[PDB]
RNA sequence: AGAUGGUAAGGGCCCACGGUGGAUGCCUCGGCACCCGAGCCGAUGAAGGACGUGGCUACCUGCGAUAAGCCAGGGGG
């Protein structure tokens, strides 16, 4: 994903509270899924998106660990 | 009547060239000694591990279901 877009998502990121965090992980949990499926199958011939979508979840779980910790 | 050479089944010594084998010289990502710097870690769960972790991944390295990585500051180009 571009570096631009990362930061794009982090702002975005940082407005949400714990709940809307918690359902956006959620989604983007079942399109990883959704993604893995398609690779078992052969057809996903762009794979990066899946890296891409680990990272996200990653950075938004970051971000709803931000929220809670001071 | 007498006498003396060509035979090489195979073998021996020398010479040429190969095979095998990995000495020798050169080489060094490693080691060895001395000197200096530096010296604790852990229930806020250590040292050391197990099992996992990649779109395709046997192993090593890294990492821990946020899993060859996540956030921020500094360096750099
Ligand atoms: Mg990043
Ligand atoms: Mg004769
Ligand atoms: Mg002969
Ligand atoms: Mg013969
Ligand atoms: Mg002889
Ligand atoms: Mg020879
Ligand atoms: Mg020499
Ligand atoms: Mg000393
Ligand atoms: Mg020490
Ligand atoms: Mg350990
Ligand atoms: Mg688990
Ligand atoms: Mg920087």
């Amino acid at each position: 994903m571009k570096l631009s877009e990362v930061r794009k998502q982090l702002e975005e990121a940082r407005k949400l509270s714990p709940v809307e965090l918690e359902k956006l992980v959620r989604e983007k949990k079942r399109e990883l899924m959704e993604l893995r499926f398609q690779a078992s199958i052969g057809q996903l011939s762009q794979n990066h998106k899946i890296r891409d979508l680990k990272r996200q979840i990653a950075r938004l779980l970051t971000v709803l660990n931000e929220k809670r910790r001071q």
